[PDB]
């Protein structure tokens, strides 16, 4: 005649045999009502944390933004001829890419010039916190982060002296944040009065 | 209604009288363009802040990235028997999910050894800002945030004599963000020269 | 024999060579290897920080976390004293947040009131550049990040600590100038500075 099929070019493709005509769809991607309609299968966005499925809409995960928890842990000084411990308790703040370690005020021993302070993570912290999530962006390099001045009071039973110290985040291993105290200076004592200080640094992700 | 040759699969169809040969597309996912060609319904996302449209394409709206506004109010000093207020100017920047008070140097009167200063944000904040946007993350909750070692000058007249006090966020409770101010012994004064000092800490977001 | 009078769109029958084919948007549509016809996988328009983390959208982590280093000059200036230091510091970016981390280091005189300069023209190693330390504040004269730092005074003897404030004033033309002062002073010529880490937030175009 001069009106019929010859041909169909894929999506589309007639049977020589049968002669019935039919199309090829993409079921993972494609799918036919029950109206017999040809439909694009929803599918829903393929977000990585921090981006999320915030109210329906793609926004930041307020986990990331914002979580707290704590450590009931031992934090202990070791230094020249010295090493002693104390157990603290300290608010634990995540907020963004920082982990924020606020430690209290607390009593300790005698410190030399140069010494180092650390937290005992592997232990002592409230689930679901793991002792990972307290590791670095830097992981365990070592480093001299977050470095500040911090007066520490000296004694020896007596009024206290203040000694400027100089403290940083050194390094992180196996679950222990190593933070370098050195500096100032040093007057004879046998205790030590260390003020609260807020140790941060950029937490490690994915 | 009508009737359709076997021959042709759905979603395409032959009709059997006119010989017509169409293909049924759910509509609320698939159309047809000007040109005939069958194309997929372009969807709009739902993006929540801080993920904004950012020209046309996804992205982080600048004002959740840096927003900088100012504070000129009222600081209010108060330890056992001792009260003062200064009024201060200071810059204010908001950067990601943290909220910066920069405090300029400013003089005071006499402090005990323990003390709070407290920034009155109900009144002095420039908009857009509201009281509101300076509420922590951890709202009203004591802690002891972003401790530090400040060092104040004291002094009766002469020469000043620097003391080393422990300062930190206490608490912000309807509009009034408390310092905790103490440490570091003290001396017989009248006057205090305080240094400028950076008071950050995350800002509550809902 | 086997008449078909009309195919509408996007179907279509060629009446010439009687091939019967259908008209698709490419943009959108695609056919398989296996001739089937299938949505077209693109990425949507993604602006940094977002970015297509392996196949989504995520947040590049370039925008979380990037370090550097600085091998540079540290210049201090105030009341005609004046001098320079060569330092070797780490820098973080973490967020919108950019940290340089100075190490201890030895100076001469210091003046009640003085600047530090940072040198940001030279010395930054890759993927860092000299506008990358640009403060969002531009150069816009601030008292950003005030501080308290005790630096050790001498004049060859045992130091003296003294208690200065300092702060992120002003950068300028790739020059990060800090203020140094207030805490008194004594006669030194000499000057023991601790580490100390300068944050801001960093600027985004």
């Amino acid at each position: 005649e001069q009106s019929y099929v010859a041909s169909a070019v894929t999506p589309l493709r007639l049977n020589s045999s049968t002669k019935v005509l039919d199309m090829l769809i993409d079921s993972s991607t494609l799918e036919i009502n029950s109206s017999g309609q040809l439909t694009v299968r929803s599918t829903s966005p393929n977000l990585r944390y921090p981006i999320a499925d915030v109210s329906g809409g793609i926004g930041m995960s307020p986990n990331y933004r914002f979580r707290q928890s704590m450590w009931i842990g031992i934090v202990s000084y070791s230094g020249s001829g010295l090493n002693w411990r104390v157990q603290v308790n300290s608010d634990i703040f995540i907020v963004d890419d920082y982990i924020h370690i606020c430690l209290p005020a607390f009593d300790g021993f005698s410190i030399a010039d140069g010494g180092d302070l650390s937290l005992n993570f592997v232990t002592g912290l409230l689930p679901p916190l793991l002792t990972g999530d307290t590791e670095p962006a830097f992981h365990n390099d070592v480093v001299t982060y977050g470095a500040q001045t911090v007066a520490i009071g000296l004694s020896s039973g007596g009024a206290p002296q203040y000694m400027s110290k100089n403290l940083w985040v050194e390094q992180w291993q196996d679950g222990v944040l190593r933070l370098r105290v050195e500096g100032g200076g040093s007057i004879t004592h046998s205790n030590s009065k260390w003020p609260a200080m807020t140790v941060s640094y950029p937490r490690s992700f994915t």
